[PDB]
């Protein structure tokens, strides 16, 4: 009986260790989008066509 | 008759000491109760998701 309790209890924990890793992968997920954006900006920048104002 | 008189208190001890041993088992039954949750919080504060408020 304390086994299974110390088992619902670990369920619950390894959930919660789930949501800690879902939430930051989610935040990562719009570090990537903005570092993809600054890419081609940076691609777009380093055109010879641009001038300095562009 | 003196060994049937006798015997009659000795169940009657015998019962006493069966009372004593029950009332101190059955208050050892909620201590049992409290410990068990005692270890399901300890197993819950361990998790690593928790902060110095829970």
């Amino acid at each position: 009986n304390v086994q299974s309790r110390g088992l619902d209890v670990a369920v619950r924990n390894a959930n919660d260790g789930i949501s800690i890793a879902q939430t930051a992968e989610g935040a990562m997920n719009e570090t990537t989008n903005i570092l993809q954006r600054m890419r081609d900006l940076s691609l777009q920048s380093a055109n010879g066509s641009n001038s300095k104002s562009e």
